[PDB]
């Protein structure tokens, strides 16, 4: 789809301005890769538990949806 902004601004915006690097190491560049991801898998990456839950709750937001 030529570039995918809907992912970077969110990943970092979630509060992980220096965590995406550790996440990208696996494949957290395409939100499609974090469509199902959870806190469960979050702690799997082995990334410092600085915003683990934050990222999860933020990921679930996608699945949830904000409309009316």
């Amino acid at each position: 789809y030529h570039a995918d902004p809907s992912l970077v601004s969110f990943l970092t915006g979630l509060g992980c301005p220096n965590c995406i690097e550790y996440f990208t190491s696996q494949g957290l560049q395409s939100i499609y890769h974090l469509q199902n991801l959870t806190i469960e898998d979050l702690g799997a990456l082995k990334i410092p538990e600085q915003y683990r839950m934050t990222i999860w709750r933020g990921l679930q937001d996608l699945k949830q949806g904000h409309d009316y």
